[PDB]
Formats: structure tokens, sequence, C-alpha cells
């Protein structure tokens, strides 16, 4: 199907030039934002208990991960203010 561009807000459009991720990006792992974090202008605007994905393990000065959120809202992310976990990418918690 067309899953290219999805266009949800106005906020992808951005995304992909201030963040850069102009074409297909694929997550790395799936984080969860915790706790009341910063999230600042270059990060994320999420929250505790906010599911949000990472696509780009960045190496970038910003010492920042790029995540983004369900709610479609890309931002750098503090390591420490989410919990990135690999067992997300299988979910295997219930296991069935």
């Amino acid at each position: 199907e067309k899953k290219e561009q999805k266009e949800k807000e106005k906020k992808e459009q951005e995304i992909k030039k201030k963040f850069k991720l102009t074409g297909p990006i694929q997550v790395i792992h799936l984080a969860k934002a915790c706790c009341d974090v910063k999230g600042g202008k270059n990060e994320l605007s999420f929250k505790q208990g906010e599911q949000i994905e990472i696509i780009r393990i960045t190496d970038n000065p910003e010492g920042k991960w790029l995540g983004r959120t369900a709610r479609g809202s890309y931002g750098y992310i503090k390591t420490t203010a989410v919990e990135i976990d690999y067992d997300s990418l299988k979910l295997k918690k219930d296991l069935e």
C-alpha cells in the first residue's frame, strides 16, 4: 500500500529537514520515555509512559537519540530520559 508518506501532523514535514529523516527510516529500538524530562526544542516533547520509537542511534554532538512518539512527534532524546529496550523489538513479554 502507500506506506511511504503517512502525513499525520505538520510535524513530520519539519523533522525531515530538522532531524533529517527525509526518506525511509526504520526503528532501531523501542523506547518509552519516562518520567518528567527536559524535552526541550531539540528534544521530543514526550512524557512518562510515552511510547516512542528511536530510529536513529546518534553519535552526533547533541548527545541525544532520535525518537518519535506514537503521536507523530519526532525529537531528540536523552538516553536517560527513556527506557531503551531490545526486548520491545520482538516483544517477548507475553511470548505466546
